[PDB]
């Protein structure tokens, strides 16, 4: 028996889980009481294993120790050029273990320990599996798994993989932009229909040309950028004030990485407001060398640093529409997923690329992925 | 322990049940085939009792033992002046008992038999219950069972009362409007919205105008109808073939009441078809003295036959909007309920009088009210 199957949205910067329970879907929030936590590990100096809220937010002058990211590496082998080229941005050391590409961390004490990439997504997989048990009050076996619609034969295992770790019997993998298409109840219409996905995530882009044709889903084309998602958008903002604090100070924030990590916090929270308000304050007490940080951050200038990024991302929409052999008013439906959708821009810029057409509404974008693997969890737990 | 919850639209000429399986509202097939079942009870002459299909197809040897429309009696009085002009137009002997107006048959071999207008009801949804028994393979003890908007308590009391001659727990009475809102979702929407309910079944017209705001449904205001549906279009295309008949051959169709029921079941059938096609084709052999009955109906005539009825519907429609001191442009959503709102000529008219606007689409509209009460019951089986 399986008991109550959980749906999980593995991110490569978020997860998120969510339950089928008296008839409707649940998305369950972590002990910070947040719907979606960070894909992240990180080991104190006394060696505690920290996953997801408390991981992205421990102060520390050690990056080197802290892992995410690890779904860029997961089923690929050392050698793959996309590892080679990855591992050159990633500030854990990852060395090649059983033609493998392994994280290497110490632990706490000096002592160093080595994980597969799987390894890392169990440590993720196991934070979730706690978080579902916390609200089920029992325990939780098996799982329904989300993964991007471009992850080969490697990938879809080494994520079974990590669910083992963890504890989980992954039953079903199946698509993220198939599971956002389920969320959405787009399964239950009739004819054939062509549905666009645009998921723009924490750190990936991805764009999926779907068709449904009586309830059978099928991935047509998929394009996207792997490295432009909500943290570039952060880093934009992060750049602006670094360098405005050099002009206004003299002084180089960099130079602590506590006061990089303080911002980065307050500029993600800033970033979230500027979806749905049109200026944002960010405050840092004891910011640098004891000072305090007070500045104003407009929708408008928001717009200006990331407009190249949030353009760039009508171009992967074209190739899947030429790659489909579709034109852009043979799209049924569009999907959106990721919490950078909610971004006006973004939503600007989409819909004026489809001729103004409204793309779906009701799920939170950031939980659709977890939403629909949840339904199919529904139907497995009986 | 309530069980699997069945949802019943239990309707004036039609009734329709629904239940949540597998994560999706599944609408029942009764033993005949059909989605939708007929609301009428006959006996035949060797005493047996006939219910839905059987009752409604069953070549007459029972006028005045067939009955049907018993949704016009539930919950009132005798002396109700609804009912004193209701019993002028039904064909079967309706008598006042405990203050109540009884129907009085002869149930075989000529006993008489008194019955409630709820004991009647109780027969309809005793078949819907059967339905859905034989569907899931077990039975079934609660329900969640629709009524007008205009319904008061003595009629939805009544209601009840046919649920629990039936076997069945009606665990909640929701307004038929708003099952049908809850059927596509629209509980589900941020603010406030006007909803306006345009649902002409098959013997009576309802417009309701509902409000949503934070999940919570409001019935402003109902108009309509209460003689006015899919039955007279096809009585308007049988007075058409009748005098067409006696224009050809010279004789008098109505002289025998089994050539004016098989009429009636092509003609029923025939319009269906010029909802999706623009010529129907009615054959009957051995019509009328053994002569056979072949003509055709183009989507024109029918429209031309029933235009004074399809514009009619528009005057209760523009009374809501004063009623609920609306105008047009206030309406955010327009819910088609019926089948007879599959007429291509009312689709248009609806869409017109609302400057364009495209009204709710994908619940085939003789089913959005039990689907939604089947979302209701879905959430109370756990
Ligand atoms: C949490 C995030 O910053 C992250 O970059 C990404 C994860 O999918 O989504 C963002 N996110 C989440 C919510 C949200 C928003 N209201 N406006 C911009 N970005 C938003
Ligand atoms: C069965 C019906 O005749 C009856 O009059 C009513 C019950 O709601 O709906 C009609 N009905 C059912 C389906 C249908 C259709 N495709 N075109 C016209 N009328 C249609």
């Amino acid at each position: 028996d399986v008991g109550t199957v959980v749906g999980i949205d593995l991110g490569t910067t978020y997860s998120c889980v969510g339950v089928f329970k008296n008839g409707r879907v649940e998305i369950i929030a972590n002990d910070q009481g947040n719907r979606i936590t960070p894909s992240y590990v990180a080991f104190t100096p006394e060696g505690e294993r920290l996953i997801g809220d408390a991981a992205k937010n421990q102060l520390t002058s050690n990056p080197e120790n802290t892992v995410f990211d690890a779904k860029r590496l997961i089923g690929r082998t050392w050698n793959d050029p996309s590892v080679q080229q990855d591992i050159k941005f990633l500030p854990f050391k990852v060395v090649e273990k059983k033609t493998k590409p392994y994280i290497q961390v110490d632990i706490g004490g000096g002592q160093t320990k080595t994980f597969a990439p799987e390894e890392i997504s169990a440590m993720v997989l196991t934070k979730m599996k706690e978080t579902a048990e916390a609200y089920l009050g029992k325990k939780v076996t098996h799982a329904v798994v989300t993964v991007p619609a471009y992850f080969n034969d490697a990938q879809r295992q080494a994520t079974k993989d990590a669910g083992t770790i963890a504890g989980l019997n992954v039953m079903r993998i199946i698509n993220e932009p198939t599971a956002a298409a389920i969320a959405y109840g787009l399964d239950k219409r009739e004819g054939e229909k062509n549905i666009l996905v645009f998921d723009l995530g924490g750190g990936t882009f991805d764009v999926s040309l779907l068709t449904i044709d009586n309830g059978v889903f099928e991935v047509v084309a998929t394009n996207g950028d792997t490295h432009l998602g909500g943290e570039d958008f952060d880093q934009r903002v992060m750049e602006h004030f670094i360098k405005l604090y050099k002009k206004k100070t003299g002084k180089d924030v960099r130079k602590d990485n506590r006061a990089v990590q303080k911002l980065r916090r307050e500029v993600e929270k800033a970033k979230r407001a500027l979806s749905s308000q049109h200026q944002a304050r960010i405050e840092i007490e004891s910011f640098y060398e004891g000072e305090d940080f007070s500045e104003t951050l407009t929708r408008a200038k928001f717009e200006e640093l990331n407009m190249d990024l949030f353009r760039s991302t009508m171009k992967p929409v074209q190739k899947v529409l030429e790659d489909s052999d579709l034109k852009k008013s043979d799209i049924d439906e569009i999907v959106l997923v990721g919490g950078s959708t909610r971004i006006p821009k973004i939503q600007q810029l989409v819909k004026e690329f489809f001729n103004g057409k409204e793309p779906s509404r009701g799920i939170n974008p950031d939980e659709a992925v977890a939403y629909g693997a949840a339904v199919q969890a529904g139907v497995l737990s009986g």
